[PDB]
């Protein structure tokens, strides 16, 4: 009947109303966006005299304190990060109305989903796909430094923003299921598609793991599709294991959960348990296309696409997506690769 005297619906969430006044500062204009956390609207702040983004979390206590996680978060890295150079969407301030949360940011465009269906899913041009890896690798390279140690844990296209629709500067967004390397608590993390190896074994975790969801993402940002769309653990890492290959088995003999895929052998190897593609056959070579004018063989012709190229992205993205945590590429030097040396 009632929920929150009237302010709330019964999805938790916060009745939006247009040109409603908040503590005699912000005018709410219009609802931007939602998601299981609540609803983002765009707002005037009369104090500052520009438009911000409030994200507004429901009125529940899980989805409170997932929000007060992503604050004291925001808060450590804004705090190192003054300039906003580091791809970190930035936090104004919060405040605490009629028994929400909200966080005020700045104003942001769409996400990198978005931006893949705008191009009806056929892909980003290889240029684009290197100006959006530039900078994630730059931002990860701030979540690795120790005061942070942040691991953001879901890291998919959609968390992903464009500054401007019509531009390529772009901010991460989400830390509501971060944590930090000296306060790792989680073991079930990361959406399906973007998951670790180490995550889907059951095995310890740390800042990789983002690395590995990086080198998912950026993939499909060329291809216009995931690269592992996996319905379930069992056929993710069998997706993982067609383009990559049996995991290393001095991985697999420290894995909790390596029988929930695999089994060793009586030789002391390990093989997939029993649709699928052989171990390691379906190459990422021909995933990106990169001797047939990349995917859908739809960049033959165009500039900026050379088997040269390709060859420099493959091999980045190969280096991302190791499957020992130990040797796959780490920030600074993704940041040194020949990918980027223009
Ligand atoms: O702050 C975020 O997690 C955030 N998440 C969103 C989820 C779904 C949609 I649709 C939009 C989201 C979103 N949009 C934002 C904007 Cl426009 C500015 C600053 C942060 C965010 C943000």
């Amino acid at each position: 009947k009632v929920y929150n005297d009237g302010y709330d619906d019964d999805n938790y969430d916060y009745i939006v109303k247009n040109g409603e006044k908040w503590m005699d500062r912000y005018e709410i204009d219009s609802l931007i966006g939602k998601g299981s956390f609540g609803q983002v609207v765009k707002a005037y702040d009369r104090v500052e005299q520009e438009w911000v983004a409030i994200k507004i979390i429901k009125n529940k206590k899980a989805f409170l304190n997932q929000a007060q996680i992503e604050v004291r978060l925001l808060e450590l890295m804004n705090k190192h990060d003054t300039e906003m150079k580091y791809y970190i969407v930035h936090l104004k301030r919060h405040f605490m109305f009629r028994n929400h949360l909200c966080l005020v940011f700045e104003m942001l465009s769409y996400n990198l989903y978005d931006l893949l269906r705008n191009t009806n899913f056929r892909g980003v041009s290889l240029n684009l796909t290197r100006k959006f890896a530039q900078q994630m690798c730059t931002a990860l390279l701030f979540l690795a430094t120790p005061e942070l140690s942040i691991i953001h844990c879901d890291l998919k296209p959609e968390n992903i923003l464009l500054c401007n629709p019509k531009r390529s500067a772009i901010k991460i967004v989400d830390f509501g299921s971060s944590c930090q390397l000296g306060q790792r608590i989680y073991q079930y993390i990361q959406s399906r598609f973007y998951r670790s190896p180490e995550v889907l074994l059951g095995m310890p975790y740390d800042l990789a793991i983002d690395m590995w969801s990086l080198g998912c993402i950026l993939v499909e940002m060329h291809t216009g599709e995931p690269l592992f769309s996996g319905a379930n653990e069992v056929d993710q890492m069998n997706k993982i294991v067609e383009v990559l290959g049996i995991p290393p088995a001095h991985i697999l003999d420290q894995a909790p959960k390596a029988r929930k895929f695999f089994e060793k052998l009586p030789d002391g190897t390990w093989n997939l348990k029993k649709e699928y593609k052989p171990p390691g056959t379906r190459k990422l070579h021909n995933i990106l296309g990169v001797e047939t004018g990349g995917p859908g063989g739809r960049r033959a012709g165009e500039s900026g696409h050379t088997v040269a190229d390709y060859l420099k992205f493959k091999d980045l993205i190969l280096r991302m997506l190791d499957y020992d945590p130990k040797t796959r590429i780490q920030p600074y030097y993704a940041l040194q690769h020949s990918f980027f040396k223009k």
